[PDB]
């Protein structure tokens, strides 16, 4: 591992750190951004590989990172705020290797809950239920289907440092639905058309899933037909429904009231 | 001739529509842009003033435009562009006028739900927030001090239609006050400060007003000072705050727990 320092543009790899806002780029080296020092401590601490820095800690931090085999980047403001496209940066900003828990080592104990998200679009809403999950003491995320990236800079940055806290996981829909059964899990999906109270339904007796629907379309029938208990939040308006990370925080703490105190 | 055509980006009837962007042609004008057609129906049905109307159930629309004074547009797709700041657009467009309710006309009656927010800056917890607190079945919105506008093309996309479903005061800290300690009302300040668990609280008696903190800073004391209860959401980790509209949706559906189903 070694240091190095750059001021232009082009040199070819302060084009290759501009291209993670890119999921091409980013998926060709299992690879994401993170801004901030306390940040990139942190995530450190919980085992994230860190293959670049970017900029007195940091003088540890960087002989943690080069020590651990990979490059530190010395640099101007013109250069940072070029990288994370703000006008007002950060001044570290870190490099580091994805990665999710593969969906079959995900073994639910009792007191557990996971939000399982169905097609979810939006990056702010996947952040911040990211964020939320591990706010309510959660367990994992598992993506289904075709998802917005965990690992765009839009959805880290939603995420304030959760992403580094909470298992994340992907899977196609029938695996999901093959690993939800052999789970031994309450799950609890949600739709508006669905028939019982959230405020009604058990959740002290198996670990649960919670599953959330796309923000367009809600869950597709091959999942729906799935639920244990099919739920819905009462609403009282013109509104036609709950935005998605909305809802995903109302079911967090319903489904975590009994273990959530002060 | 208010059924009107225009191809000319160059034309200013277009480069002042543009200028809604801008809060002070936006305030200074008290007009703002909503996007849809279902939308631009709903706020219709709902007793909105069109000023201006771009774009099957169209001519139904472009009729009540001008049956209420309200200039229409005819445009092409690139036009529309150029307006929006988005790709793939809708069809249509709405321009209106602004409505806030004067906080002092509010009187907060038994079983109803008020949010108060100091100093919300974001647009999306914002737009967020006023859906949010449609679909809880609450009766306004109060804006405290200094806030991004909810009339801003971000926060109204964002309410999803839901900015004229539900009336927004707005007032700054005095006037706040003054109101509420005549309003007979429940302070229910979000803090970490004097705090106490979220679902202990008394939401029936009186008309409950949730008064939630600014993203970065939280509530200032002397709000905080005369809230008549202080409550806190229990959460399990490092990560200290629950956002804003989160942490308001779920207070939203405690507060009115005992009333929705
Ligand atoms: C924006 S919504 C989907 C809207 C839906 N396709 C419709 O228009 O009929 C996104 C997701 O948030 C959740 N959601 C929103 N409102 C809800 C409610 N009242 N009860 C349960 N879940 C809700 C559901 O998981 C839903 O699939
Ligand atoms: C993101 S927070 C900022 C709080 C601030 N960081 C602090 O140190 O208190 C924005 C506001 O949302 C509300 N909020 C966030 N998490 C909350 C919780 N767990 N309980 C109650 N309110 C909360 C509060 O009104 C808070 O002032
Ligand atoms: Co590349
Ligand atoms: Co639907
Ligand atoms: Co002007
Ligand atoms: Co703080």
């Amino acid at each position: 591992g070694q240091v190095k320092e750059v001021t232009s543009l082009t040199n070819p790899i302060v084009k290759d750190i501009r291209a993670l806002t890119q999921k091409k780029h980013r998926d060709e080296t299992r690879s994401f951004m993170a801004e901030g020092l306390k940040l990139v401590i942190d995530a450190l601490d919980l085992g994230w590989k860190i293959k670049t820095l970017v900029y007195p800690q940091v003088e540890q931090v960087a002989a943690k990172t080069v020590a651990r085999g990979g490059l530190v980047l010395e640099v101007n403001e013109k250069v940072i705020s070029t990288i994370t496209r703000r006008d007002n940066p950060q001044m570290v900003v870190g490099i580091f290797e994805q990665r999710y828990s593969p969906l079959r080592d995900i073994h639910p104990q009792e007191g557990e809950t996971y939000v399982a998200l169905d097609r979810v679009r939006d990056p702010g809403n996947l952040g911040t239920i990211i964020r939320t999950a591990d706010a309510a003491g959660a367990s994992g995320i598992i993506l289904v289907g075709e998802t917005t990236d965990p690992f765009s800079l839009e959805t880290v940055r939603a995420t304030m440092g959760s992403v580094f806290a909470i298992p994340i996981a992907r899977a196609n829909t029938e695996d999901f639905i093959r690993w939800q059964r052999a789970a031994g899990v309450q799950v609890v999906a949600t739709h508006l058309a669905g028939s019982v109270d959230y405020r009604t339904i058990d959740y002290k007796s198996k670990p649960v899933v919670l599953l959330m629907g796309n923000e367009q379309a809600g869950l597709p029938v091959e999942l729906a037909r799935e639920a244990g208990a099919l739920a819905r939040i009462p609403q009282a308006g013109r509104a036609d429904s709950l935005n998605l990370a909305i809802a995903t925080g109302i079911m967090l703490f319903e489904a975590r009231r009994h273990l959530l105190s002060l």
